[PDB]
This record gives structure tokens, C-alpha cells and sequence, in this order.
């Protein structure tokens, strides 16, 4: 039995794209994890930091019959495929693999919470996670994200 979860990724080294797609293919190959939708991307001023560069952002549905920790351990380990060393949490990365949604499911562990907490206020996230989830329920507020989802001159359409 599959599960429907949304990942958020996010690169702003590089060759971005080409990241943002090497990851698509890894996350598809490890067993448990179909990627079964992909959002446009959009190229997104950074957020928190500004000394850093434009990022990439797009979203992607997958079917998975992993659970939400096998799932987080999957994410790092495409980020440390797509040669993340940078750590700094507010700094630059590569690669940035996030779980959005696992269902209707919620936890907030110190260590991972999902629904990922910060999305509702994220245009870098609503945006592409609306072109492919737009009906979804995020049940923390327990609106759909078409009801989420605002207008941020910051995101605009790449590609
Ligand atoms: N839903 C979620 N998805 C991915 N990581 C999560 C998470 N909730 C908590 N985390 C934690 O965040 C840790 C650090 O990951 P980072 O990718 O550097 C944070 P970030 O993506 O820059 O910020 P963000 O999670 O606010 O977007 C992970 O090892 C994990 O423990
Ligand atoms: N557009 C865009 N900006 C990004 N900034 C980063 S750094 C981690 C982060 O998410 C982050 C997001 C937001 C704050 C913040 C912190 C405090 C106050 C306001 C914003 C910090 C870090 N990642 C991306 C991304 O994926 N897209
Ligand atoms: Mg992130
Ligand atoms: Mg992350």
C-alpha cells in the first residue's frame, strides 16, 4: 500500500536545474519512492539570507511505501548525492530535500515536523505546490492549499 507525500526541493549553487533534476531521478530510483507528479520550477529571490544566490524551487508528488523517518533519511541522502556540504542552515545548498505533507499526517518531533511548519507562509513552496496539489488538504489548518496559496512577486516562472 502507497502513500501520497509532497517534497519540497530547493538548489541555489551551480547548476541548478541539473541538480534539481539528478535529484528527481535518485528520489525515483531508491526502492519504496515513485515520483508521480512534478511542479514547474520557479526561480525564487532567497528568503532569510540575501547574501546568497537565486534559488531554483519546485515541488513533486511522490507514491511511497516508506515510512516519514525512512522517507527524511531518503531526502538527506539524495542531498549528500548531490554533494551538499554546506550546513549552515540559513546558508547555501546544492541540494534541499524537504518533506511537505505525508497524508493527513502530523508530527512535530524536535527534529522533524511535517507538515513541514514553515510552508504555509512560503510563496517558494505554495506556489509550485499548488501547480500539482492544489485540492490537498494540510491539516494543520485544515484548508486546502488552493486556500493557502498568495501572489509574491519574488517567485517568478523559470524555464
Ligand atoms: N519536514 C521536514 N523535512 C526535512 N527536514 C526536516 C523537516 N522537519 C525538520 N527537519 C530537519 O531539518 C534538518 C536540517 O535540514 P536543512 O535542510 O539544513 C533545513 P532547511 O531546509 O534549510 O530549512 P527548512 O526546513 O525551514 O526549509 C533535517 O536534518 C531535519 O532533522
Ligand atoms: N527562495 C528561497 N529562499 C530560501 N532560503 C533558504 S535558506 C533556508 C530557509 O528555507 C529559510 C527560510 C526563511 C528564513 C527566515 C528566517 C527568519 C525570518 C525570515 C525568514 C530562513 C531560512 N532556502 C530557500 C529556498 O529554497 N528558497
Ligand atoms: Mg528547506
Ligand atoms: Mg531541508
Amino acid at each position: 500500500h502507497m502513500i501520497q507525500a509532497y517534497l519540497g526541493l530547493g538548489s541555489n549553487i551551480g547548476d541548478r536545474e541539473s541538480q534539481l533534476n539528478d535529484a528527481i531521478k535518485i528520489l525515483n530510483e531508491y526502492d519504496g519512492i515513485s515520483v508521480s507528479n512534478i511542479s514547474p520550477i520557479y526561480e525564487t529571490a532567497p528568503v532569510g539570507y540575501t547574501e546568497q544566490p537565486n534559488f531554483l524551487n519546485l515541488c513533486v508528488e511522490i507514491q511511497t511505501t516508506l515510512t516519514v523517518l525512512q522517507l527524511l533519511e531518503c531526502c538527506l541522502k539524495t542531498e549528500e548525492c548531490l554533494h551538499r556540504i554546506r550546513k549552515e542552515r540559513w546558508g547555501p545548498r546544492t541540494l534541499d530535500v524537504d518533506i511537505l505533507l505525508y497524508g493527513e499526517e502530523m508530527i512535530d518531533l524536535p527534529k522533524l515536523s511535517v507538515p513541514h511548519p514553515r510552508m504555509n507562509e512560503r510563496a517558494f513552496v505554495l506556489i509550485p505546490l499548488n501547480d500539482i496539489a492544489a485540492n490537498v488538504v494540510e491539516p494543520r489548518s485544515k484548508l486546502k492549499v488552493k486556500d493557502l496559496v498568495f501572489v509574491d512577486d519574488s517567485v517568478k516562472r523559470y524555464k
